[PDB]
């Protein structure tokens, strides 16, 4: 599939569901320079942005039905020098 880059996130939005996120740059040899980026409301996230600085694959609790946001990934290899859109959502189940 894809070749260098690999974006893309896993979670469930829920008071209290299941979150993941996966991002890992393999464009034939190991990368040499790579970031994530977001834009989310809960921003504040030091330990948790850092393992993002550098993650491979994440995992979050979907504890708060207000951790909506836009995710995004970024990496930059000789060989692969790009960027990536990546997505999380949290909210509350709307029971009928």
């Amino acid at each position: 599939g894809s070749s260098g880059a690999r974006c893309y996130v896993d979670g469930s939005e829920e008071i209290g569901s299941d979150f993941k996120i996966k991002c890992e740059p393999k464009e034939g040899s190991l990368p040499l320079q790579y970031e994530w980026q977001k834009l989310s409301d809960s921003q504040k996230m030091p330990t948790s942005w850092l393992a993002e600085m550098t993650s491979s694959v994440i995992s979050v609790k979907n504890a708060s039905s207000e951790y909506s946001g836009t995710y995004s990934c970024t990496v930059r290899n000789r060989v692969g020098s790009d960027q990536c859109l990546l997505r999380l959502n949290v909210v509350p189940p709307s029971n009928k």
